[PDB]
């Protein structure tokens, strides 16, 4: 239920993504680079920030991993 | 002397244009560097910064993110 | 009844990080998503943004790259 | 003696580069994906958008033609 926004670009976006994998987390990553329906909907709320955690219905914006363990348990 | 409050994320670049234009909303562009007609509205009413986004009575000055989720839906 | 004033202009959004390692400006990080205390001292002036620069009683919330500038020359 | 600062993704900066092509003007293209220090140098003086024009003295930051032109006769 875990979606993950992401670009190559910078570096937060595979801070997370190893963080995920590491807890044996599964997640959907939608690189923005190279989608454009996830930039369109990134773009359609608003959110000027990579990488975006898509927590089944809440957002985390940069990886905070201290909310990513709350929200996941 | 200098201190600076950051978190792991990284800045996106979208414009407003694609905000509106993707939560589906009819917008009429002044462009003040094509149109050499919105160059004078902008210096007419004491504003030298883009983007300007006039909602109704009132000016959304800058890329407000929440501004313009308040005039609006 | 939306009038969005704009230019030929595409945003590009880097960090106030590299705009002061730029100018060999020293400085240290705040990092409210992985330190502890840098969390504390943001919600304690009143603050829920990121970025945050202070210089010695100055407070400059989001990036102001003016302000900033002139702060410092 | 100019220099357009310049990337891919942005409609302007190829809009700037055919008007300078249409009148006999040759410049520099720095494309800021690819000269990392291009990319640095518009870090420094914290340029935020793109294209950026440098007639030798003074930056034009956006496709104004009519800056452009009056900053070269």
């Amino acid at each position: 239920e875990v979606i993950v926004y992401t670009s190559n670009t910078c570096p937060h976006s595979f801070t997370v993504k190893e963080f995920l994998s590491e807890n044996n987390v599964e997640f959907t990553e939608k690189n923005i680079q190279t989608d454009a329906a996830a930039r369109k909907e990134l773009m359609k709320k608003g959110i000027m920030a990579v990488p975006v955690i898509q927590i089944d219905e809440e957002v985390v914006v940069g990886f905070d991993r201290d909310k990513i363990e709350e929200l996941l348990g």
